[PDB]
């Protein structure tokens, strides 16, 4: 029904430059136009809008017209606009009317425009049109869109009683329009409006569409509602246009600058990403214009989460190259890679800024694909970085294919203990080229080994946040001796050895578990009020759900 057998025209209805024998039939079923109607520079004889009841003018041509009909005739021929067939035009919600310079347009001087127009200071300008026009049928009582007995304008407005604020269907104080009508009505009900103030659900003029969740007397919380509907400005719809997507409750063209299209259980929605929304970008190397990230490149990675391909950090890439004039990298511009979670191909690091003792810049890198390899098949290559003390790939859980090369980093520690077979899946056999970094014996004696809270896997550097996996528990990627099970400011629970807080308002219990899960329906005791299995703050001040709040 809605559209940009169309019934609602979401936006403006612009007809301009149309030929004498053009099929305007698609419009026949059109009931409402949300913006304005513009009719200019055409040669057809009649504008067929049998069903047009309402023009809204929520956008308005020239600054004050919801209707604009101008210059619809051509001198060289007898083709021109004879009649505006608006036989059902009941109301215009904002904006005046401009009908001028239509040399053959008849009758427009007979219509009580001030009857159709809600705006009591809208500009009405009908003039210089048809000149030898026929009279209205005697039945039209002076007011017509046509020469025939069925082309009448019938009046709509009715002087009205105090109680009604301009909104009524007869002169009585008992004949008020329902609060939800934009303009006039033909009864006191939701379903009797000429046009809705807010939304239209399948007939009823309603202040919101049927909501995405509904209260349950049986569970005492909210739940998914099989009667739910989404907004398309005016029309409450069951599913969105073949083009569109759902953002919370509305239908939109596309997600806001903070969300991604997540496809789930037969509905495409717009969910918040949190930090940043995935952005794929081209890697360096074999298949690119760049064999190294460098000064002329590094901007092209901002806000990047997935690298399609590889990353290559070569010596001229860092120190510049005086001959061809690509300046040295500013070291702190490397923070740009903090946002990277995946590398599709390989990571190759052969030069690193001297004052940076680790690759913490990739502290969020999760997955090295090895979808392309680098020398004799290395998915990871860290070579001759003389100032690097620790890898620091705190997030890296997967290298999907290829071999590893970590050599000649004279000062590199913490890497001896690492179980690569947890990180690098596939055969282990022969995939490890690791040599001539800081000798283990020396590391052990400067105390540069895994934190005791680390499991026998190993770490990516010093401290409890560099572990591959914890001995006991973890909280936000940092190994801890204990969760706040029976003390500690934000009280907590464990699931598969991590700590999450209790539902924001359980009562914190001294020396006993506060909760065994997230949610109100799992606290040991509520610090506020309770409603069935659930701890809640504000009591349900209005049962917004099943049927009526
Ligand atoms: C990884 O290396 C960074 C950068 O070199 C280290 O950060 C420095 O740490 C020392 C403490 O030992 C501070 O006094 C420096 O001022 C820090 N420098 C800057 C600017 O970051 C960090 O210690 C290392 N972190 C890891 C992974 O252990
Ligand atoms: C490394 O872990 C894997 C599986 O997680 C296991 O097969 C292997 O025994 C570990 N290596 C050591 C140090 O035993
Ligand atoms: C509201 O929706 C129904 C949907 O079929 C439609 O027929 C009705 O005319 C509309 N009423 C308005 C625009 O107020
Ligand atoms: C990256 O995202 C940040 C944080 O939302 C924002 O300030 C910035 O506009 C983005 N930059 C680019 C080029 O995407
Ligand atoms: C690089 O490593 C060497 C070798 O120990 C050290 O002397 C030098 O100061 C380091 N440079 C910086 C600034 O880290
Ligand atoms: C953590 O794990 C170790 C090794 O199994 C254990 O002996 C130690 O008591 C644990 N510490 C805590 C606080 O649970
Ligand atoms: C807490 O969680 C576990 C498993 O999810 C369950 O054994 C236990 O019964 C729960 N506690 C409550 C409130 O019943
Ligand atoms: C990684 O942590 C840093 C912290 O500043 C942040 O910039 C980035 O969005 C995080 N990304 C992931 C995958 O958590």
């Amino acid at each position: 029904a809605v559209c940009p057998r169309c019934e609602v025209v979401m936006g403006n209805l612009e007809i301009v430059l149309t030929g004498h024998n053009a099929d305007l039939s698609f419009l026949q079923w059109v009931r409402e136009v949300t913006g304005y109607v513009l009719v200019a520079m055409n040669e057809f004889s009649t504008l067929p809008l049998p069903n047009l009841r309402v023009v809204r003018g929520t956008q308005v041509y020239d600054g004050k017209f919801a209707i604009f009909v101008m210059l619809n005739y051509n001198t060289n021929s007898s083709h021109a606009l004879r009649q505006l067939r608006l036989t059902q035009l009941t109301e215009i919600l904002s904006g005046g009317v401009y009908i001028e310079k239509n040399d053959k347009l008849c009758h427009m001087d007979t219509i009580d425009w001030r009857d159709i127009v809600r705006d009591r200071d809208a500009e009405i300008v009908v003039k210089d049109n048809g000149r030898s026009c026929p009279p209205c049928h005697e039945v039209c009582k002076g007011r017509c869109w046509g020469p025939g007995s069925e082309d009448c304008q019938t009046l709509t407005k009715t002087i009205c009683a105090p109680q009604c604020n301009g909104h009524c269907f007869g002169p009585n104080p008992n004949q008020c329009c329902h609060d939800e009508c934009a303009g006039g009505c033909s009864g006191p009900q939701d379903t009797d409006c000429f046009a809705c103030r807010h939304f239209n659900d399948s007939g009823a003029c309603v202040p919101r569409c049927p909501q995405p969740l509904v209260y349950n007397k049986l569970t005492f919380q909210l739940e998914p509602n099989p009667h739910t509907k989404y907004q398309y400005g005016g029309v409450c719809v069951a599913s969105c246009p073949h083009n569109f997507v759902v953002d919370q409750t509305s239908c939109v063209r596309a997600c806001p600058p903070d969300k991604m299209e997540v496809d789930k259980n037969g509905l495409k929605m717009c969910e918040p990403c949190g930090g940043l929304c995935p952005k794929a970008c081209e890697g360096t190397g074999s298949g690119s214009r760049f064999q190294t990230v460098d000064s002329s490149n590094i901007d092209g990675f901002v806000n990047c989460t997935k690298i399609l391909g590889n990353l290559d950090f070569l010596i001229t890439g860092l120190n510049g190259d005086p001959w061809h004039k690509i300046p040295a990298l500013d070291p702190e511009k490397l923070n740009v890679f903090r946002t990277v979670r995946e590398i599709t191909g390989y990571l190759n690091i052969q030069s690193w800024p001297p004052h940076m003792h680790n690759f913490s810049v990739f502290s969020n890198l999760t997955t090295i694909g090895g979808r392309s390899l680098y020398n004799r098949g290395f998915s990871l290559l860290i070579m001759k970085n003389l100032n690097v003390t620790s890898l620091g790939f705190r997030s890296l859980k997967e290298i999907s294919a290829g071999r590893i090369y970590i050599s000649a980093n004279r000062q590199l520690c913490y890497h001896h203990s690492l179980n690569w077979t947890k990180v690098l899946r596939g055969p282990t056999e022969e995939r490890l080229d690791i040599k001539h970094n800081r000798p283990r014996r020396d590391c052990v004696a400067e105390g540069k080994v895994c934190d005791p809270l680390c499991s026998s896997g190993g770490c990516w550097g010093p401290g409890p946040g560099q572990c591959l996996s914890c001995r006991n528990y973890s909280r936000g990627g940092v190994c801890v001796t204990h969760c706040n099970f029976l003390n500690g400011e934000p009280r907590e629970f464990a699931h598969e050895a991590e700590c999450f807080s209790c539902h924001p308002e359980c009562q914190p219990m001294e020396g006993t578990a506060t909760c065994n899960g997230s949610g109100s329906d799992t606290c040991a005791q509520c610090a506020h009020f309770r409603d069935g299995p659930h701890c809640v703050s504000s009591c349900p001040h209005g049962v917004l759900g099943a049927k009526g709040p």
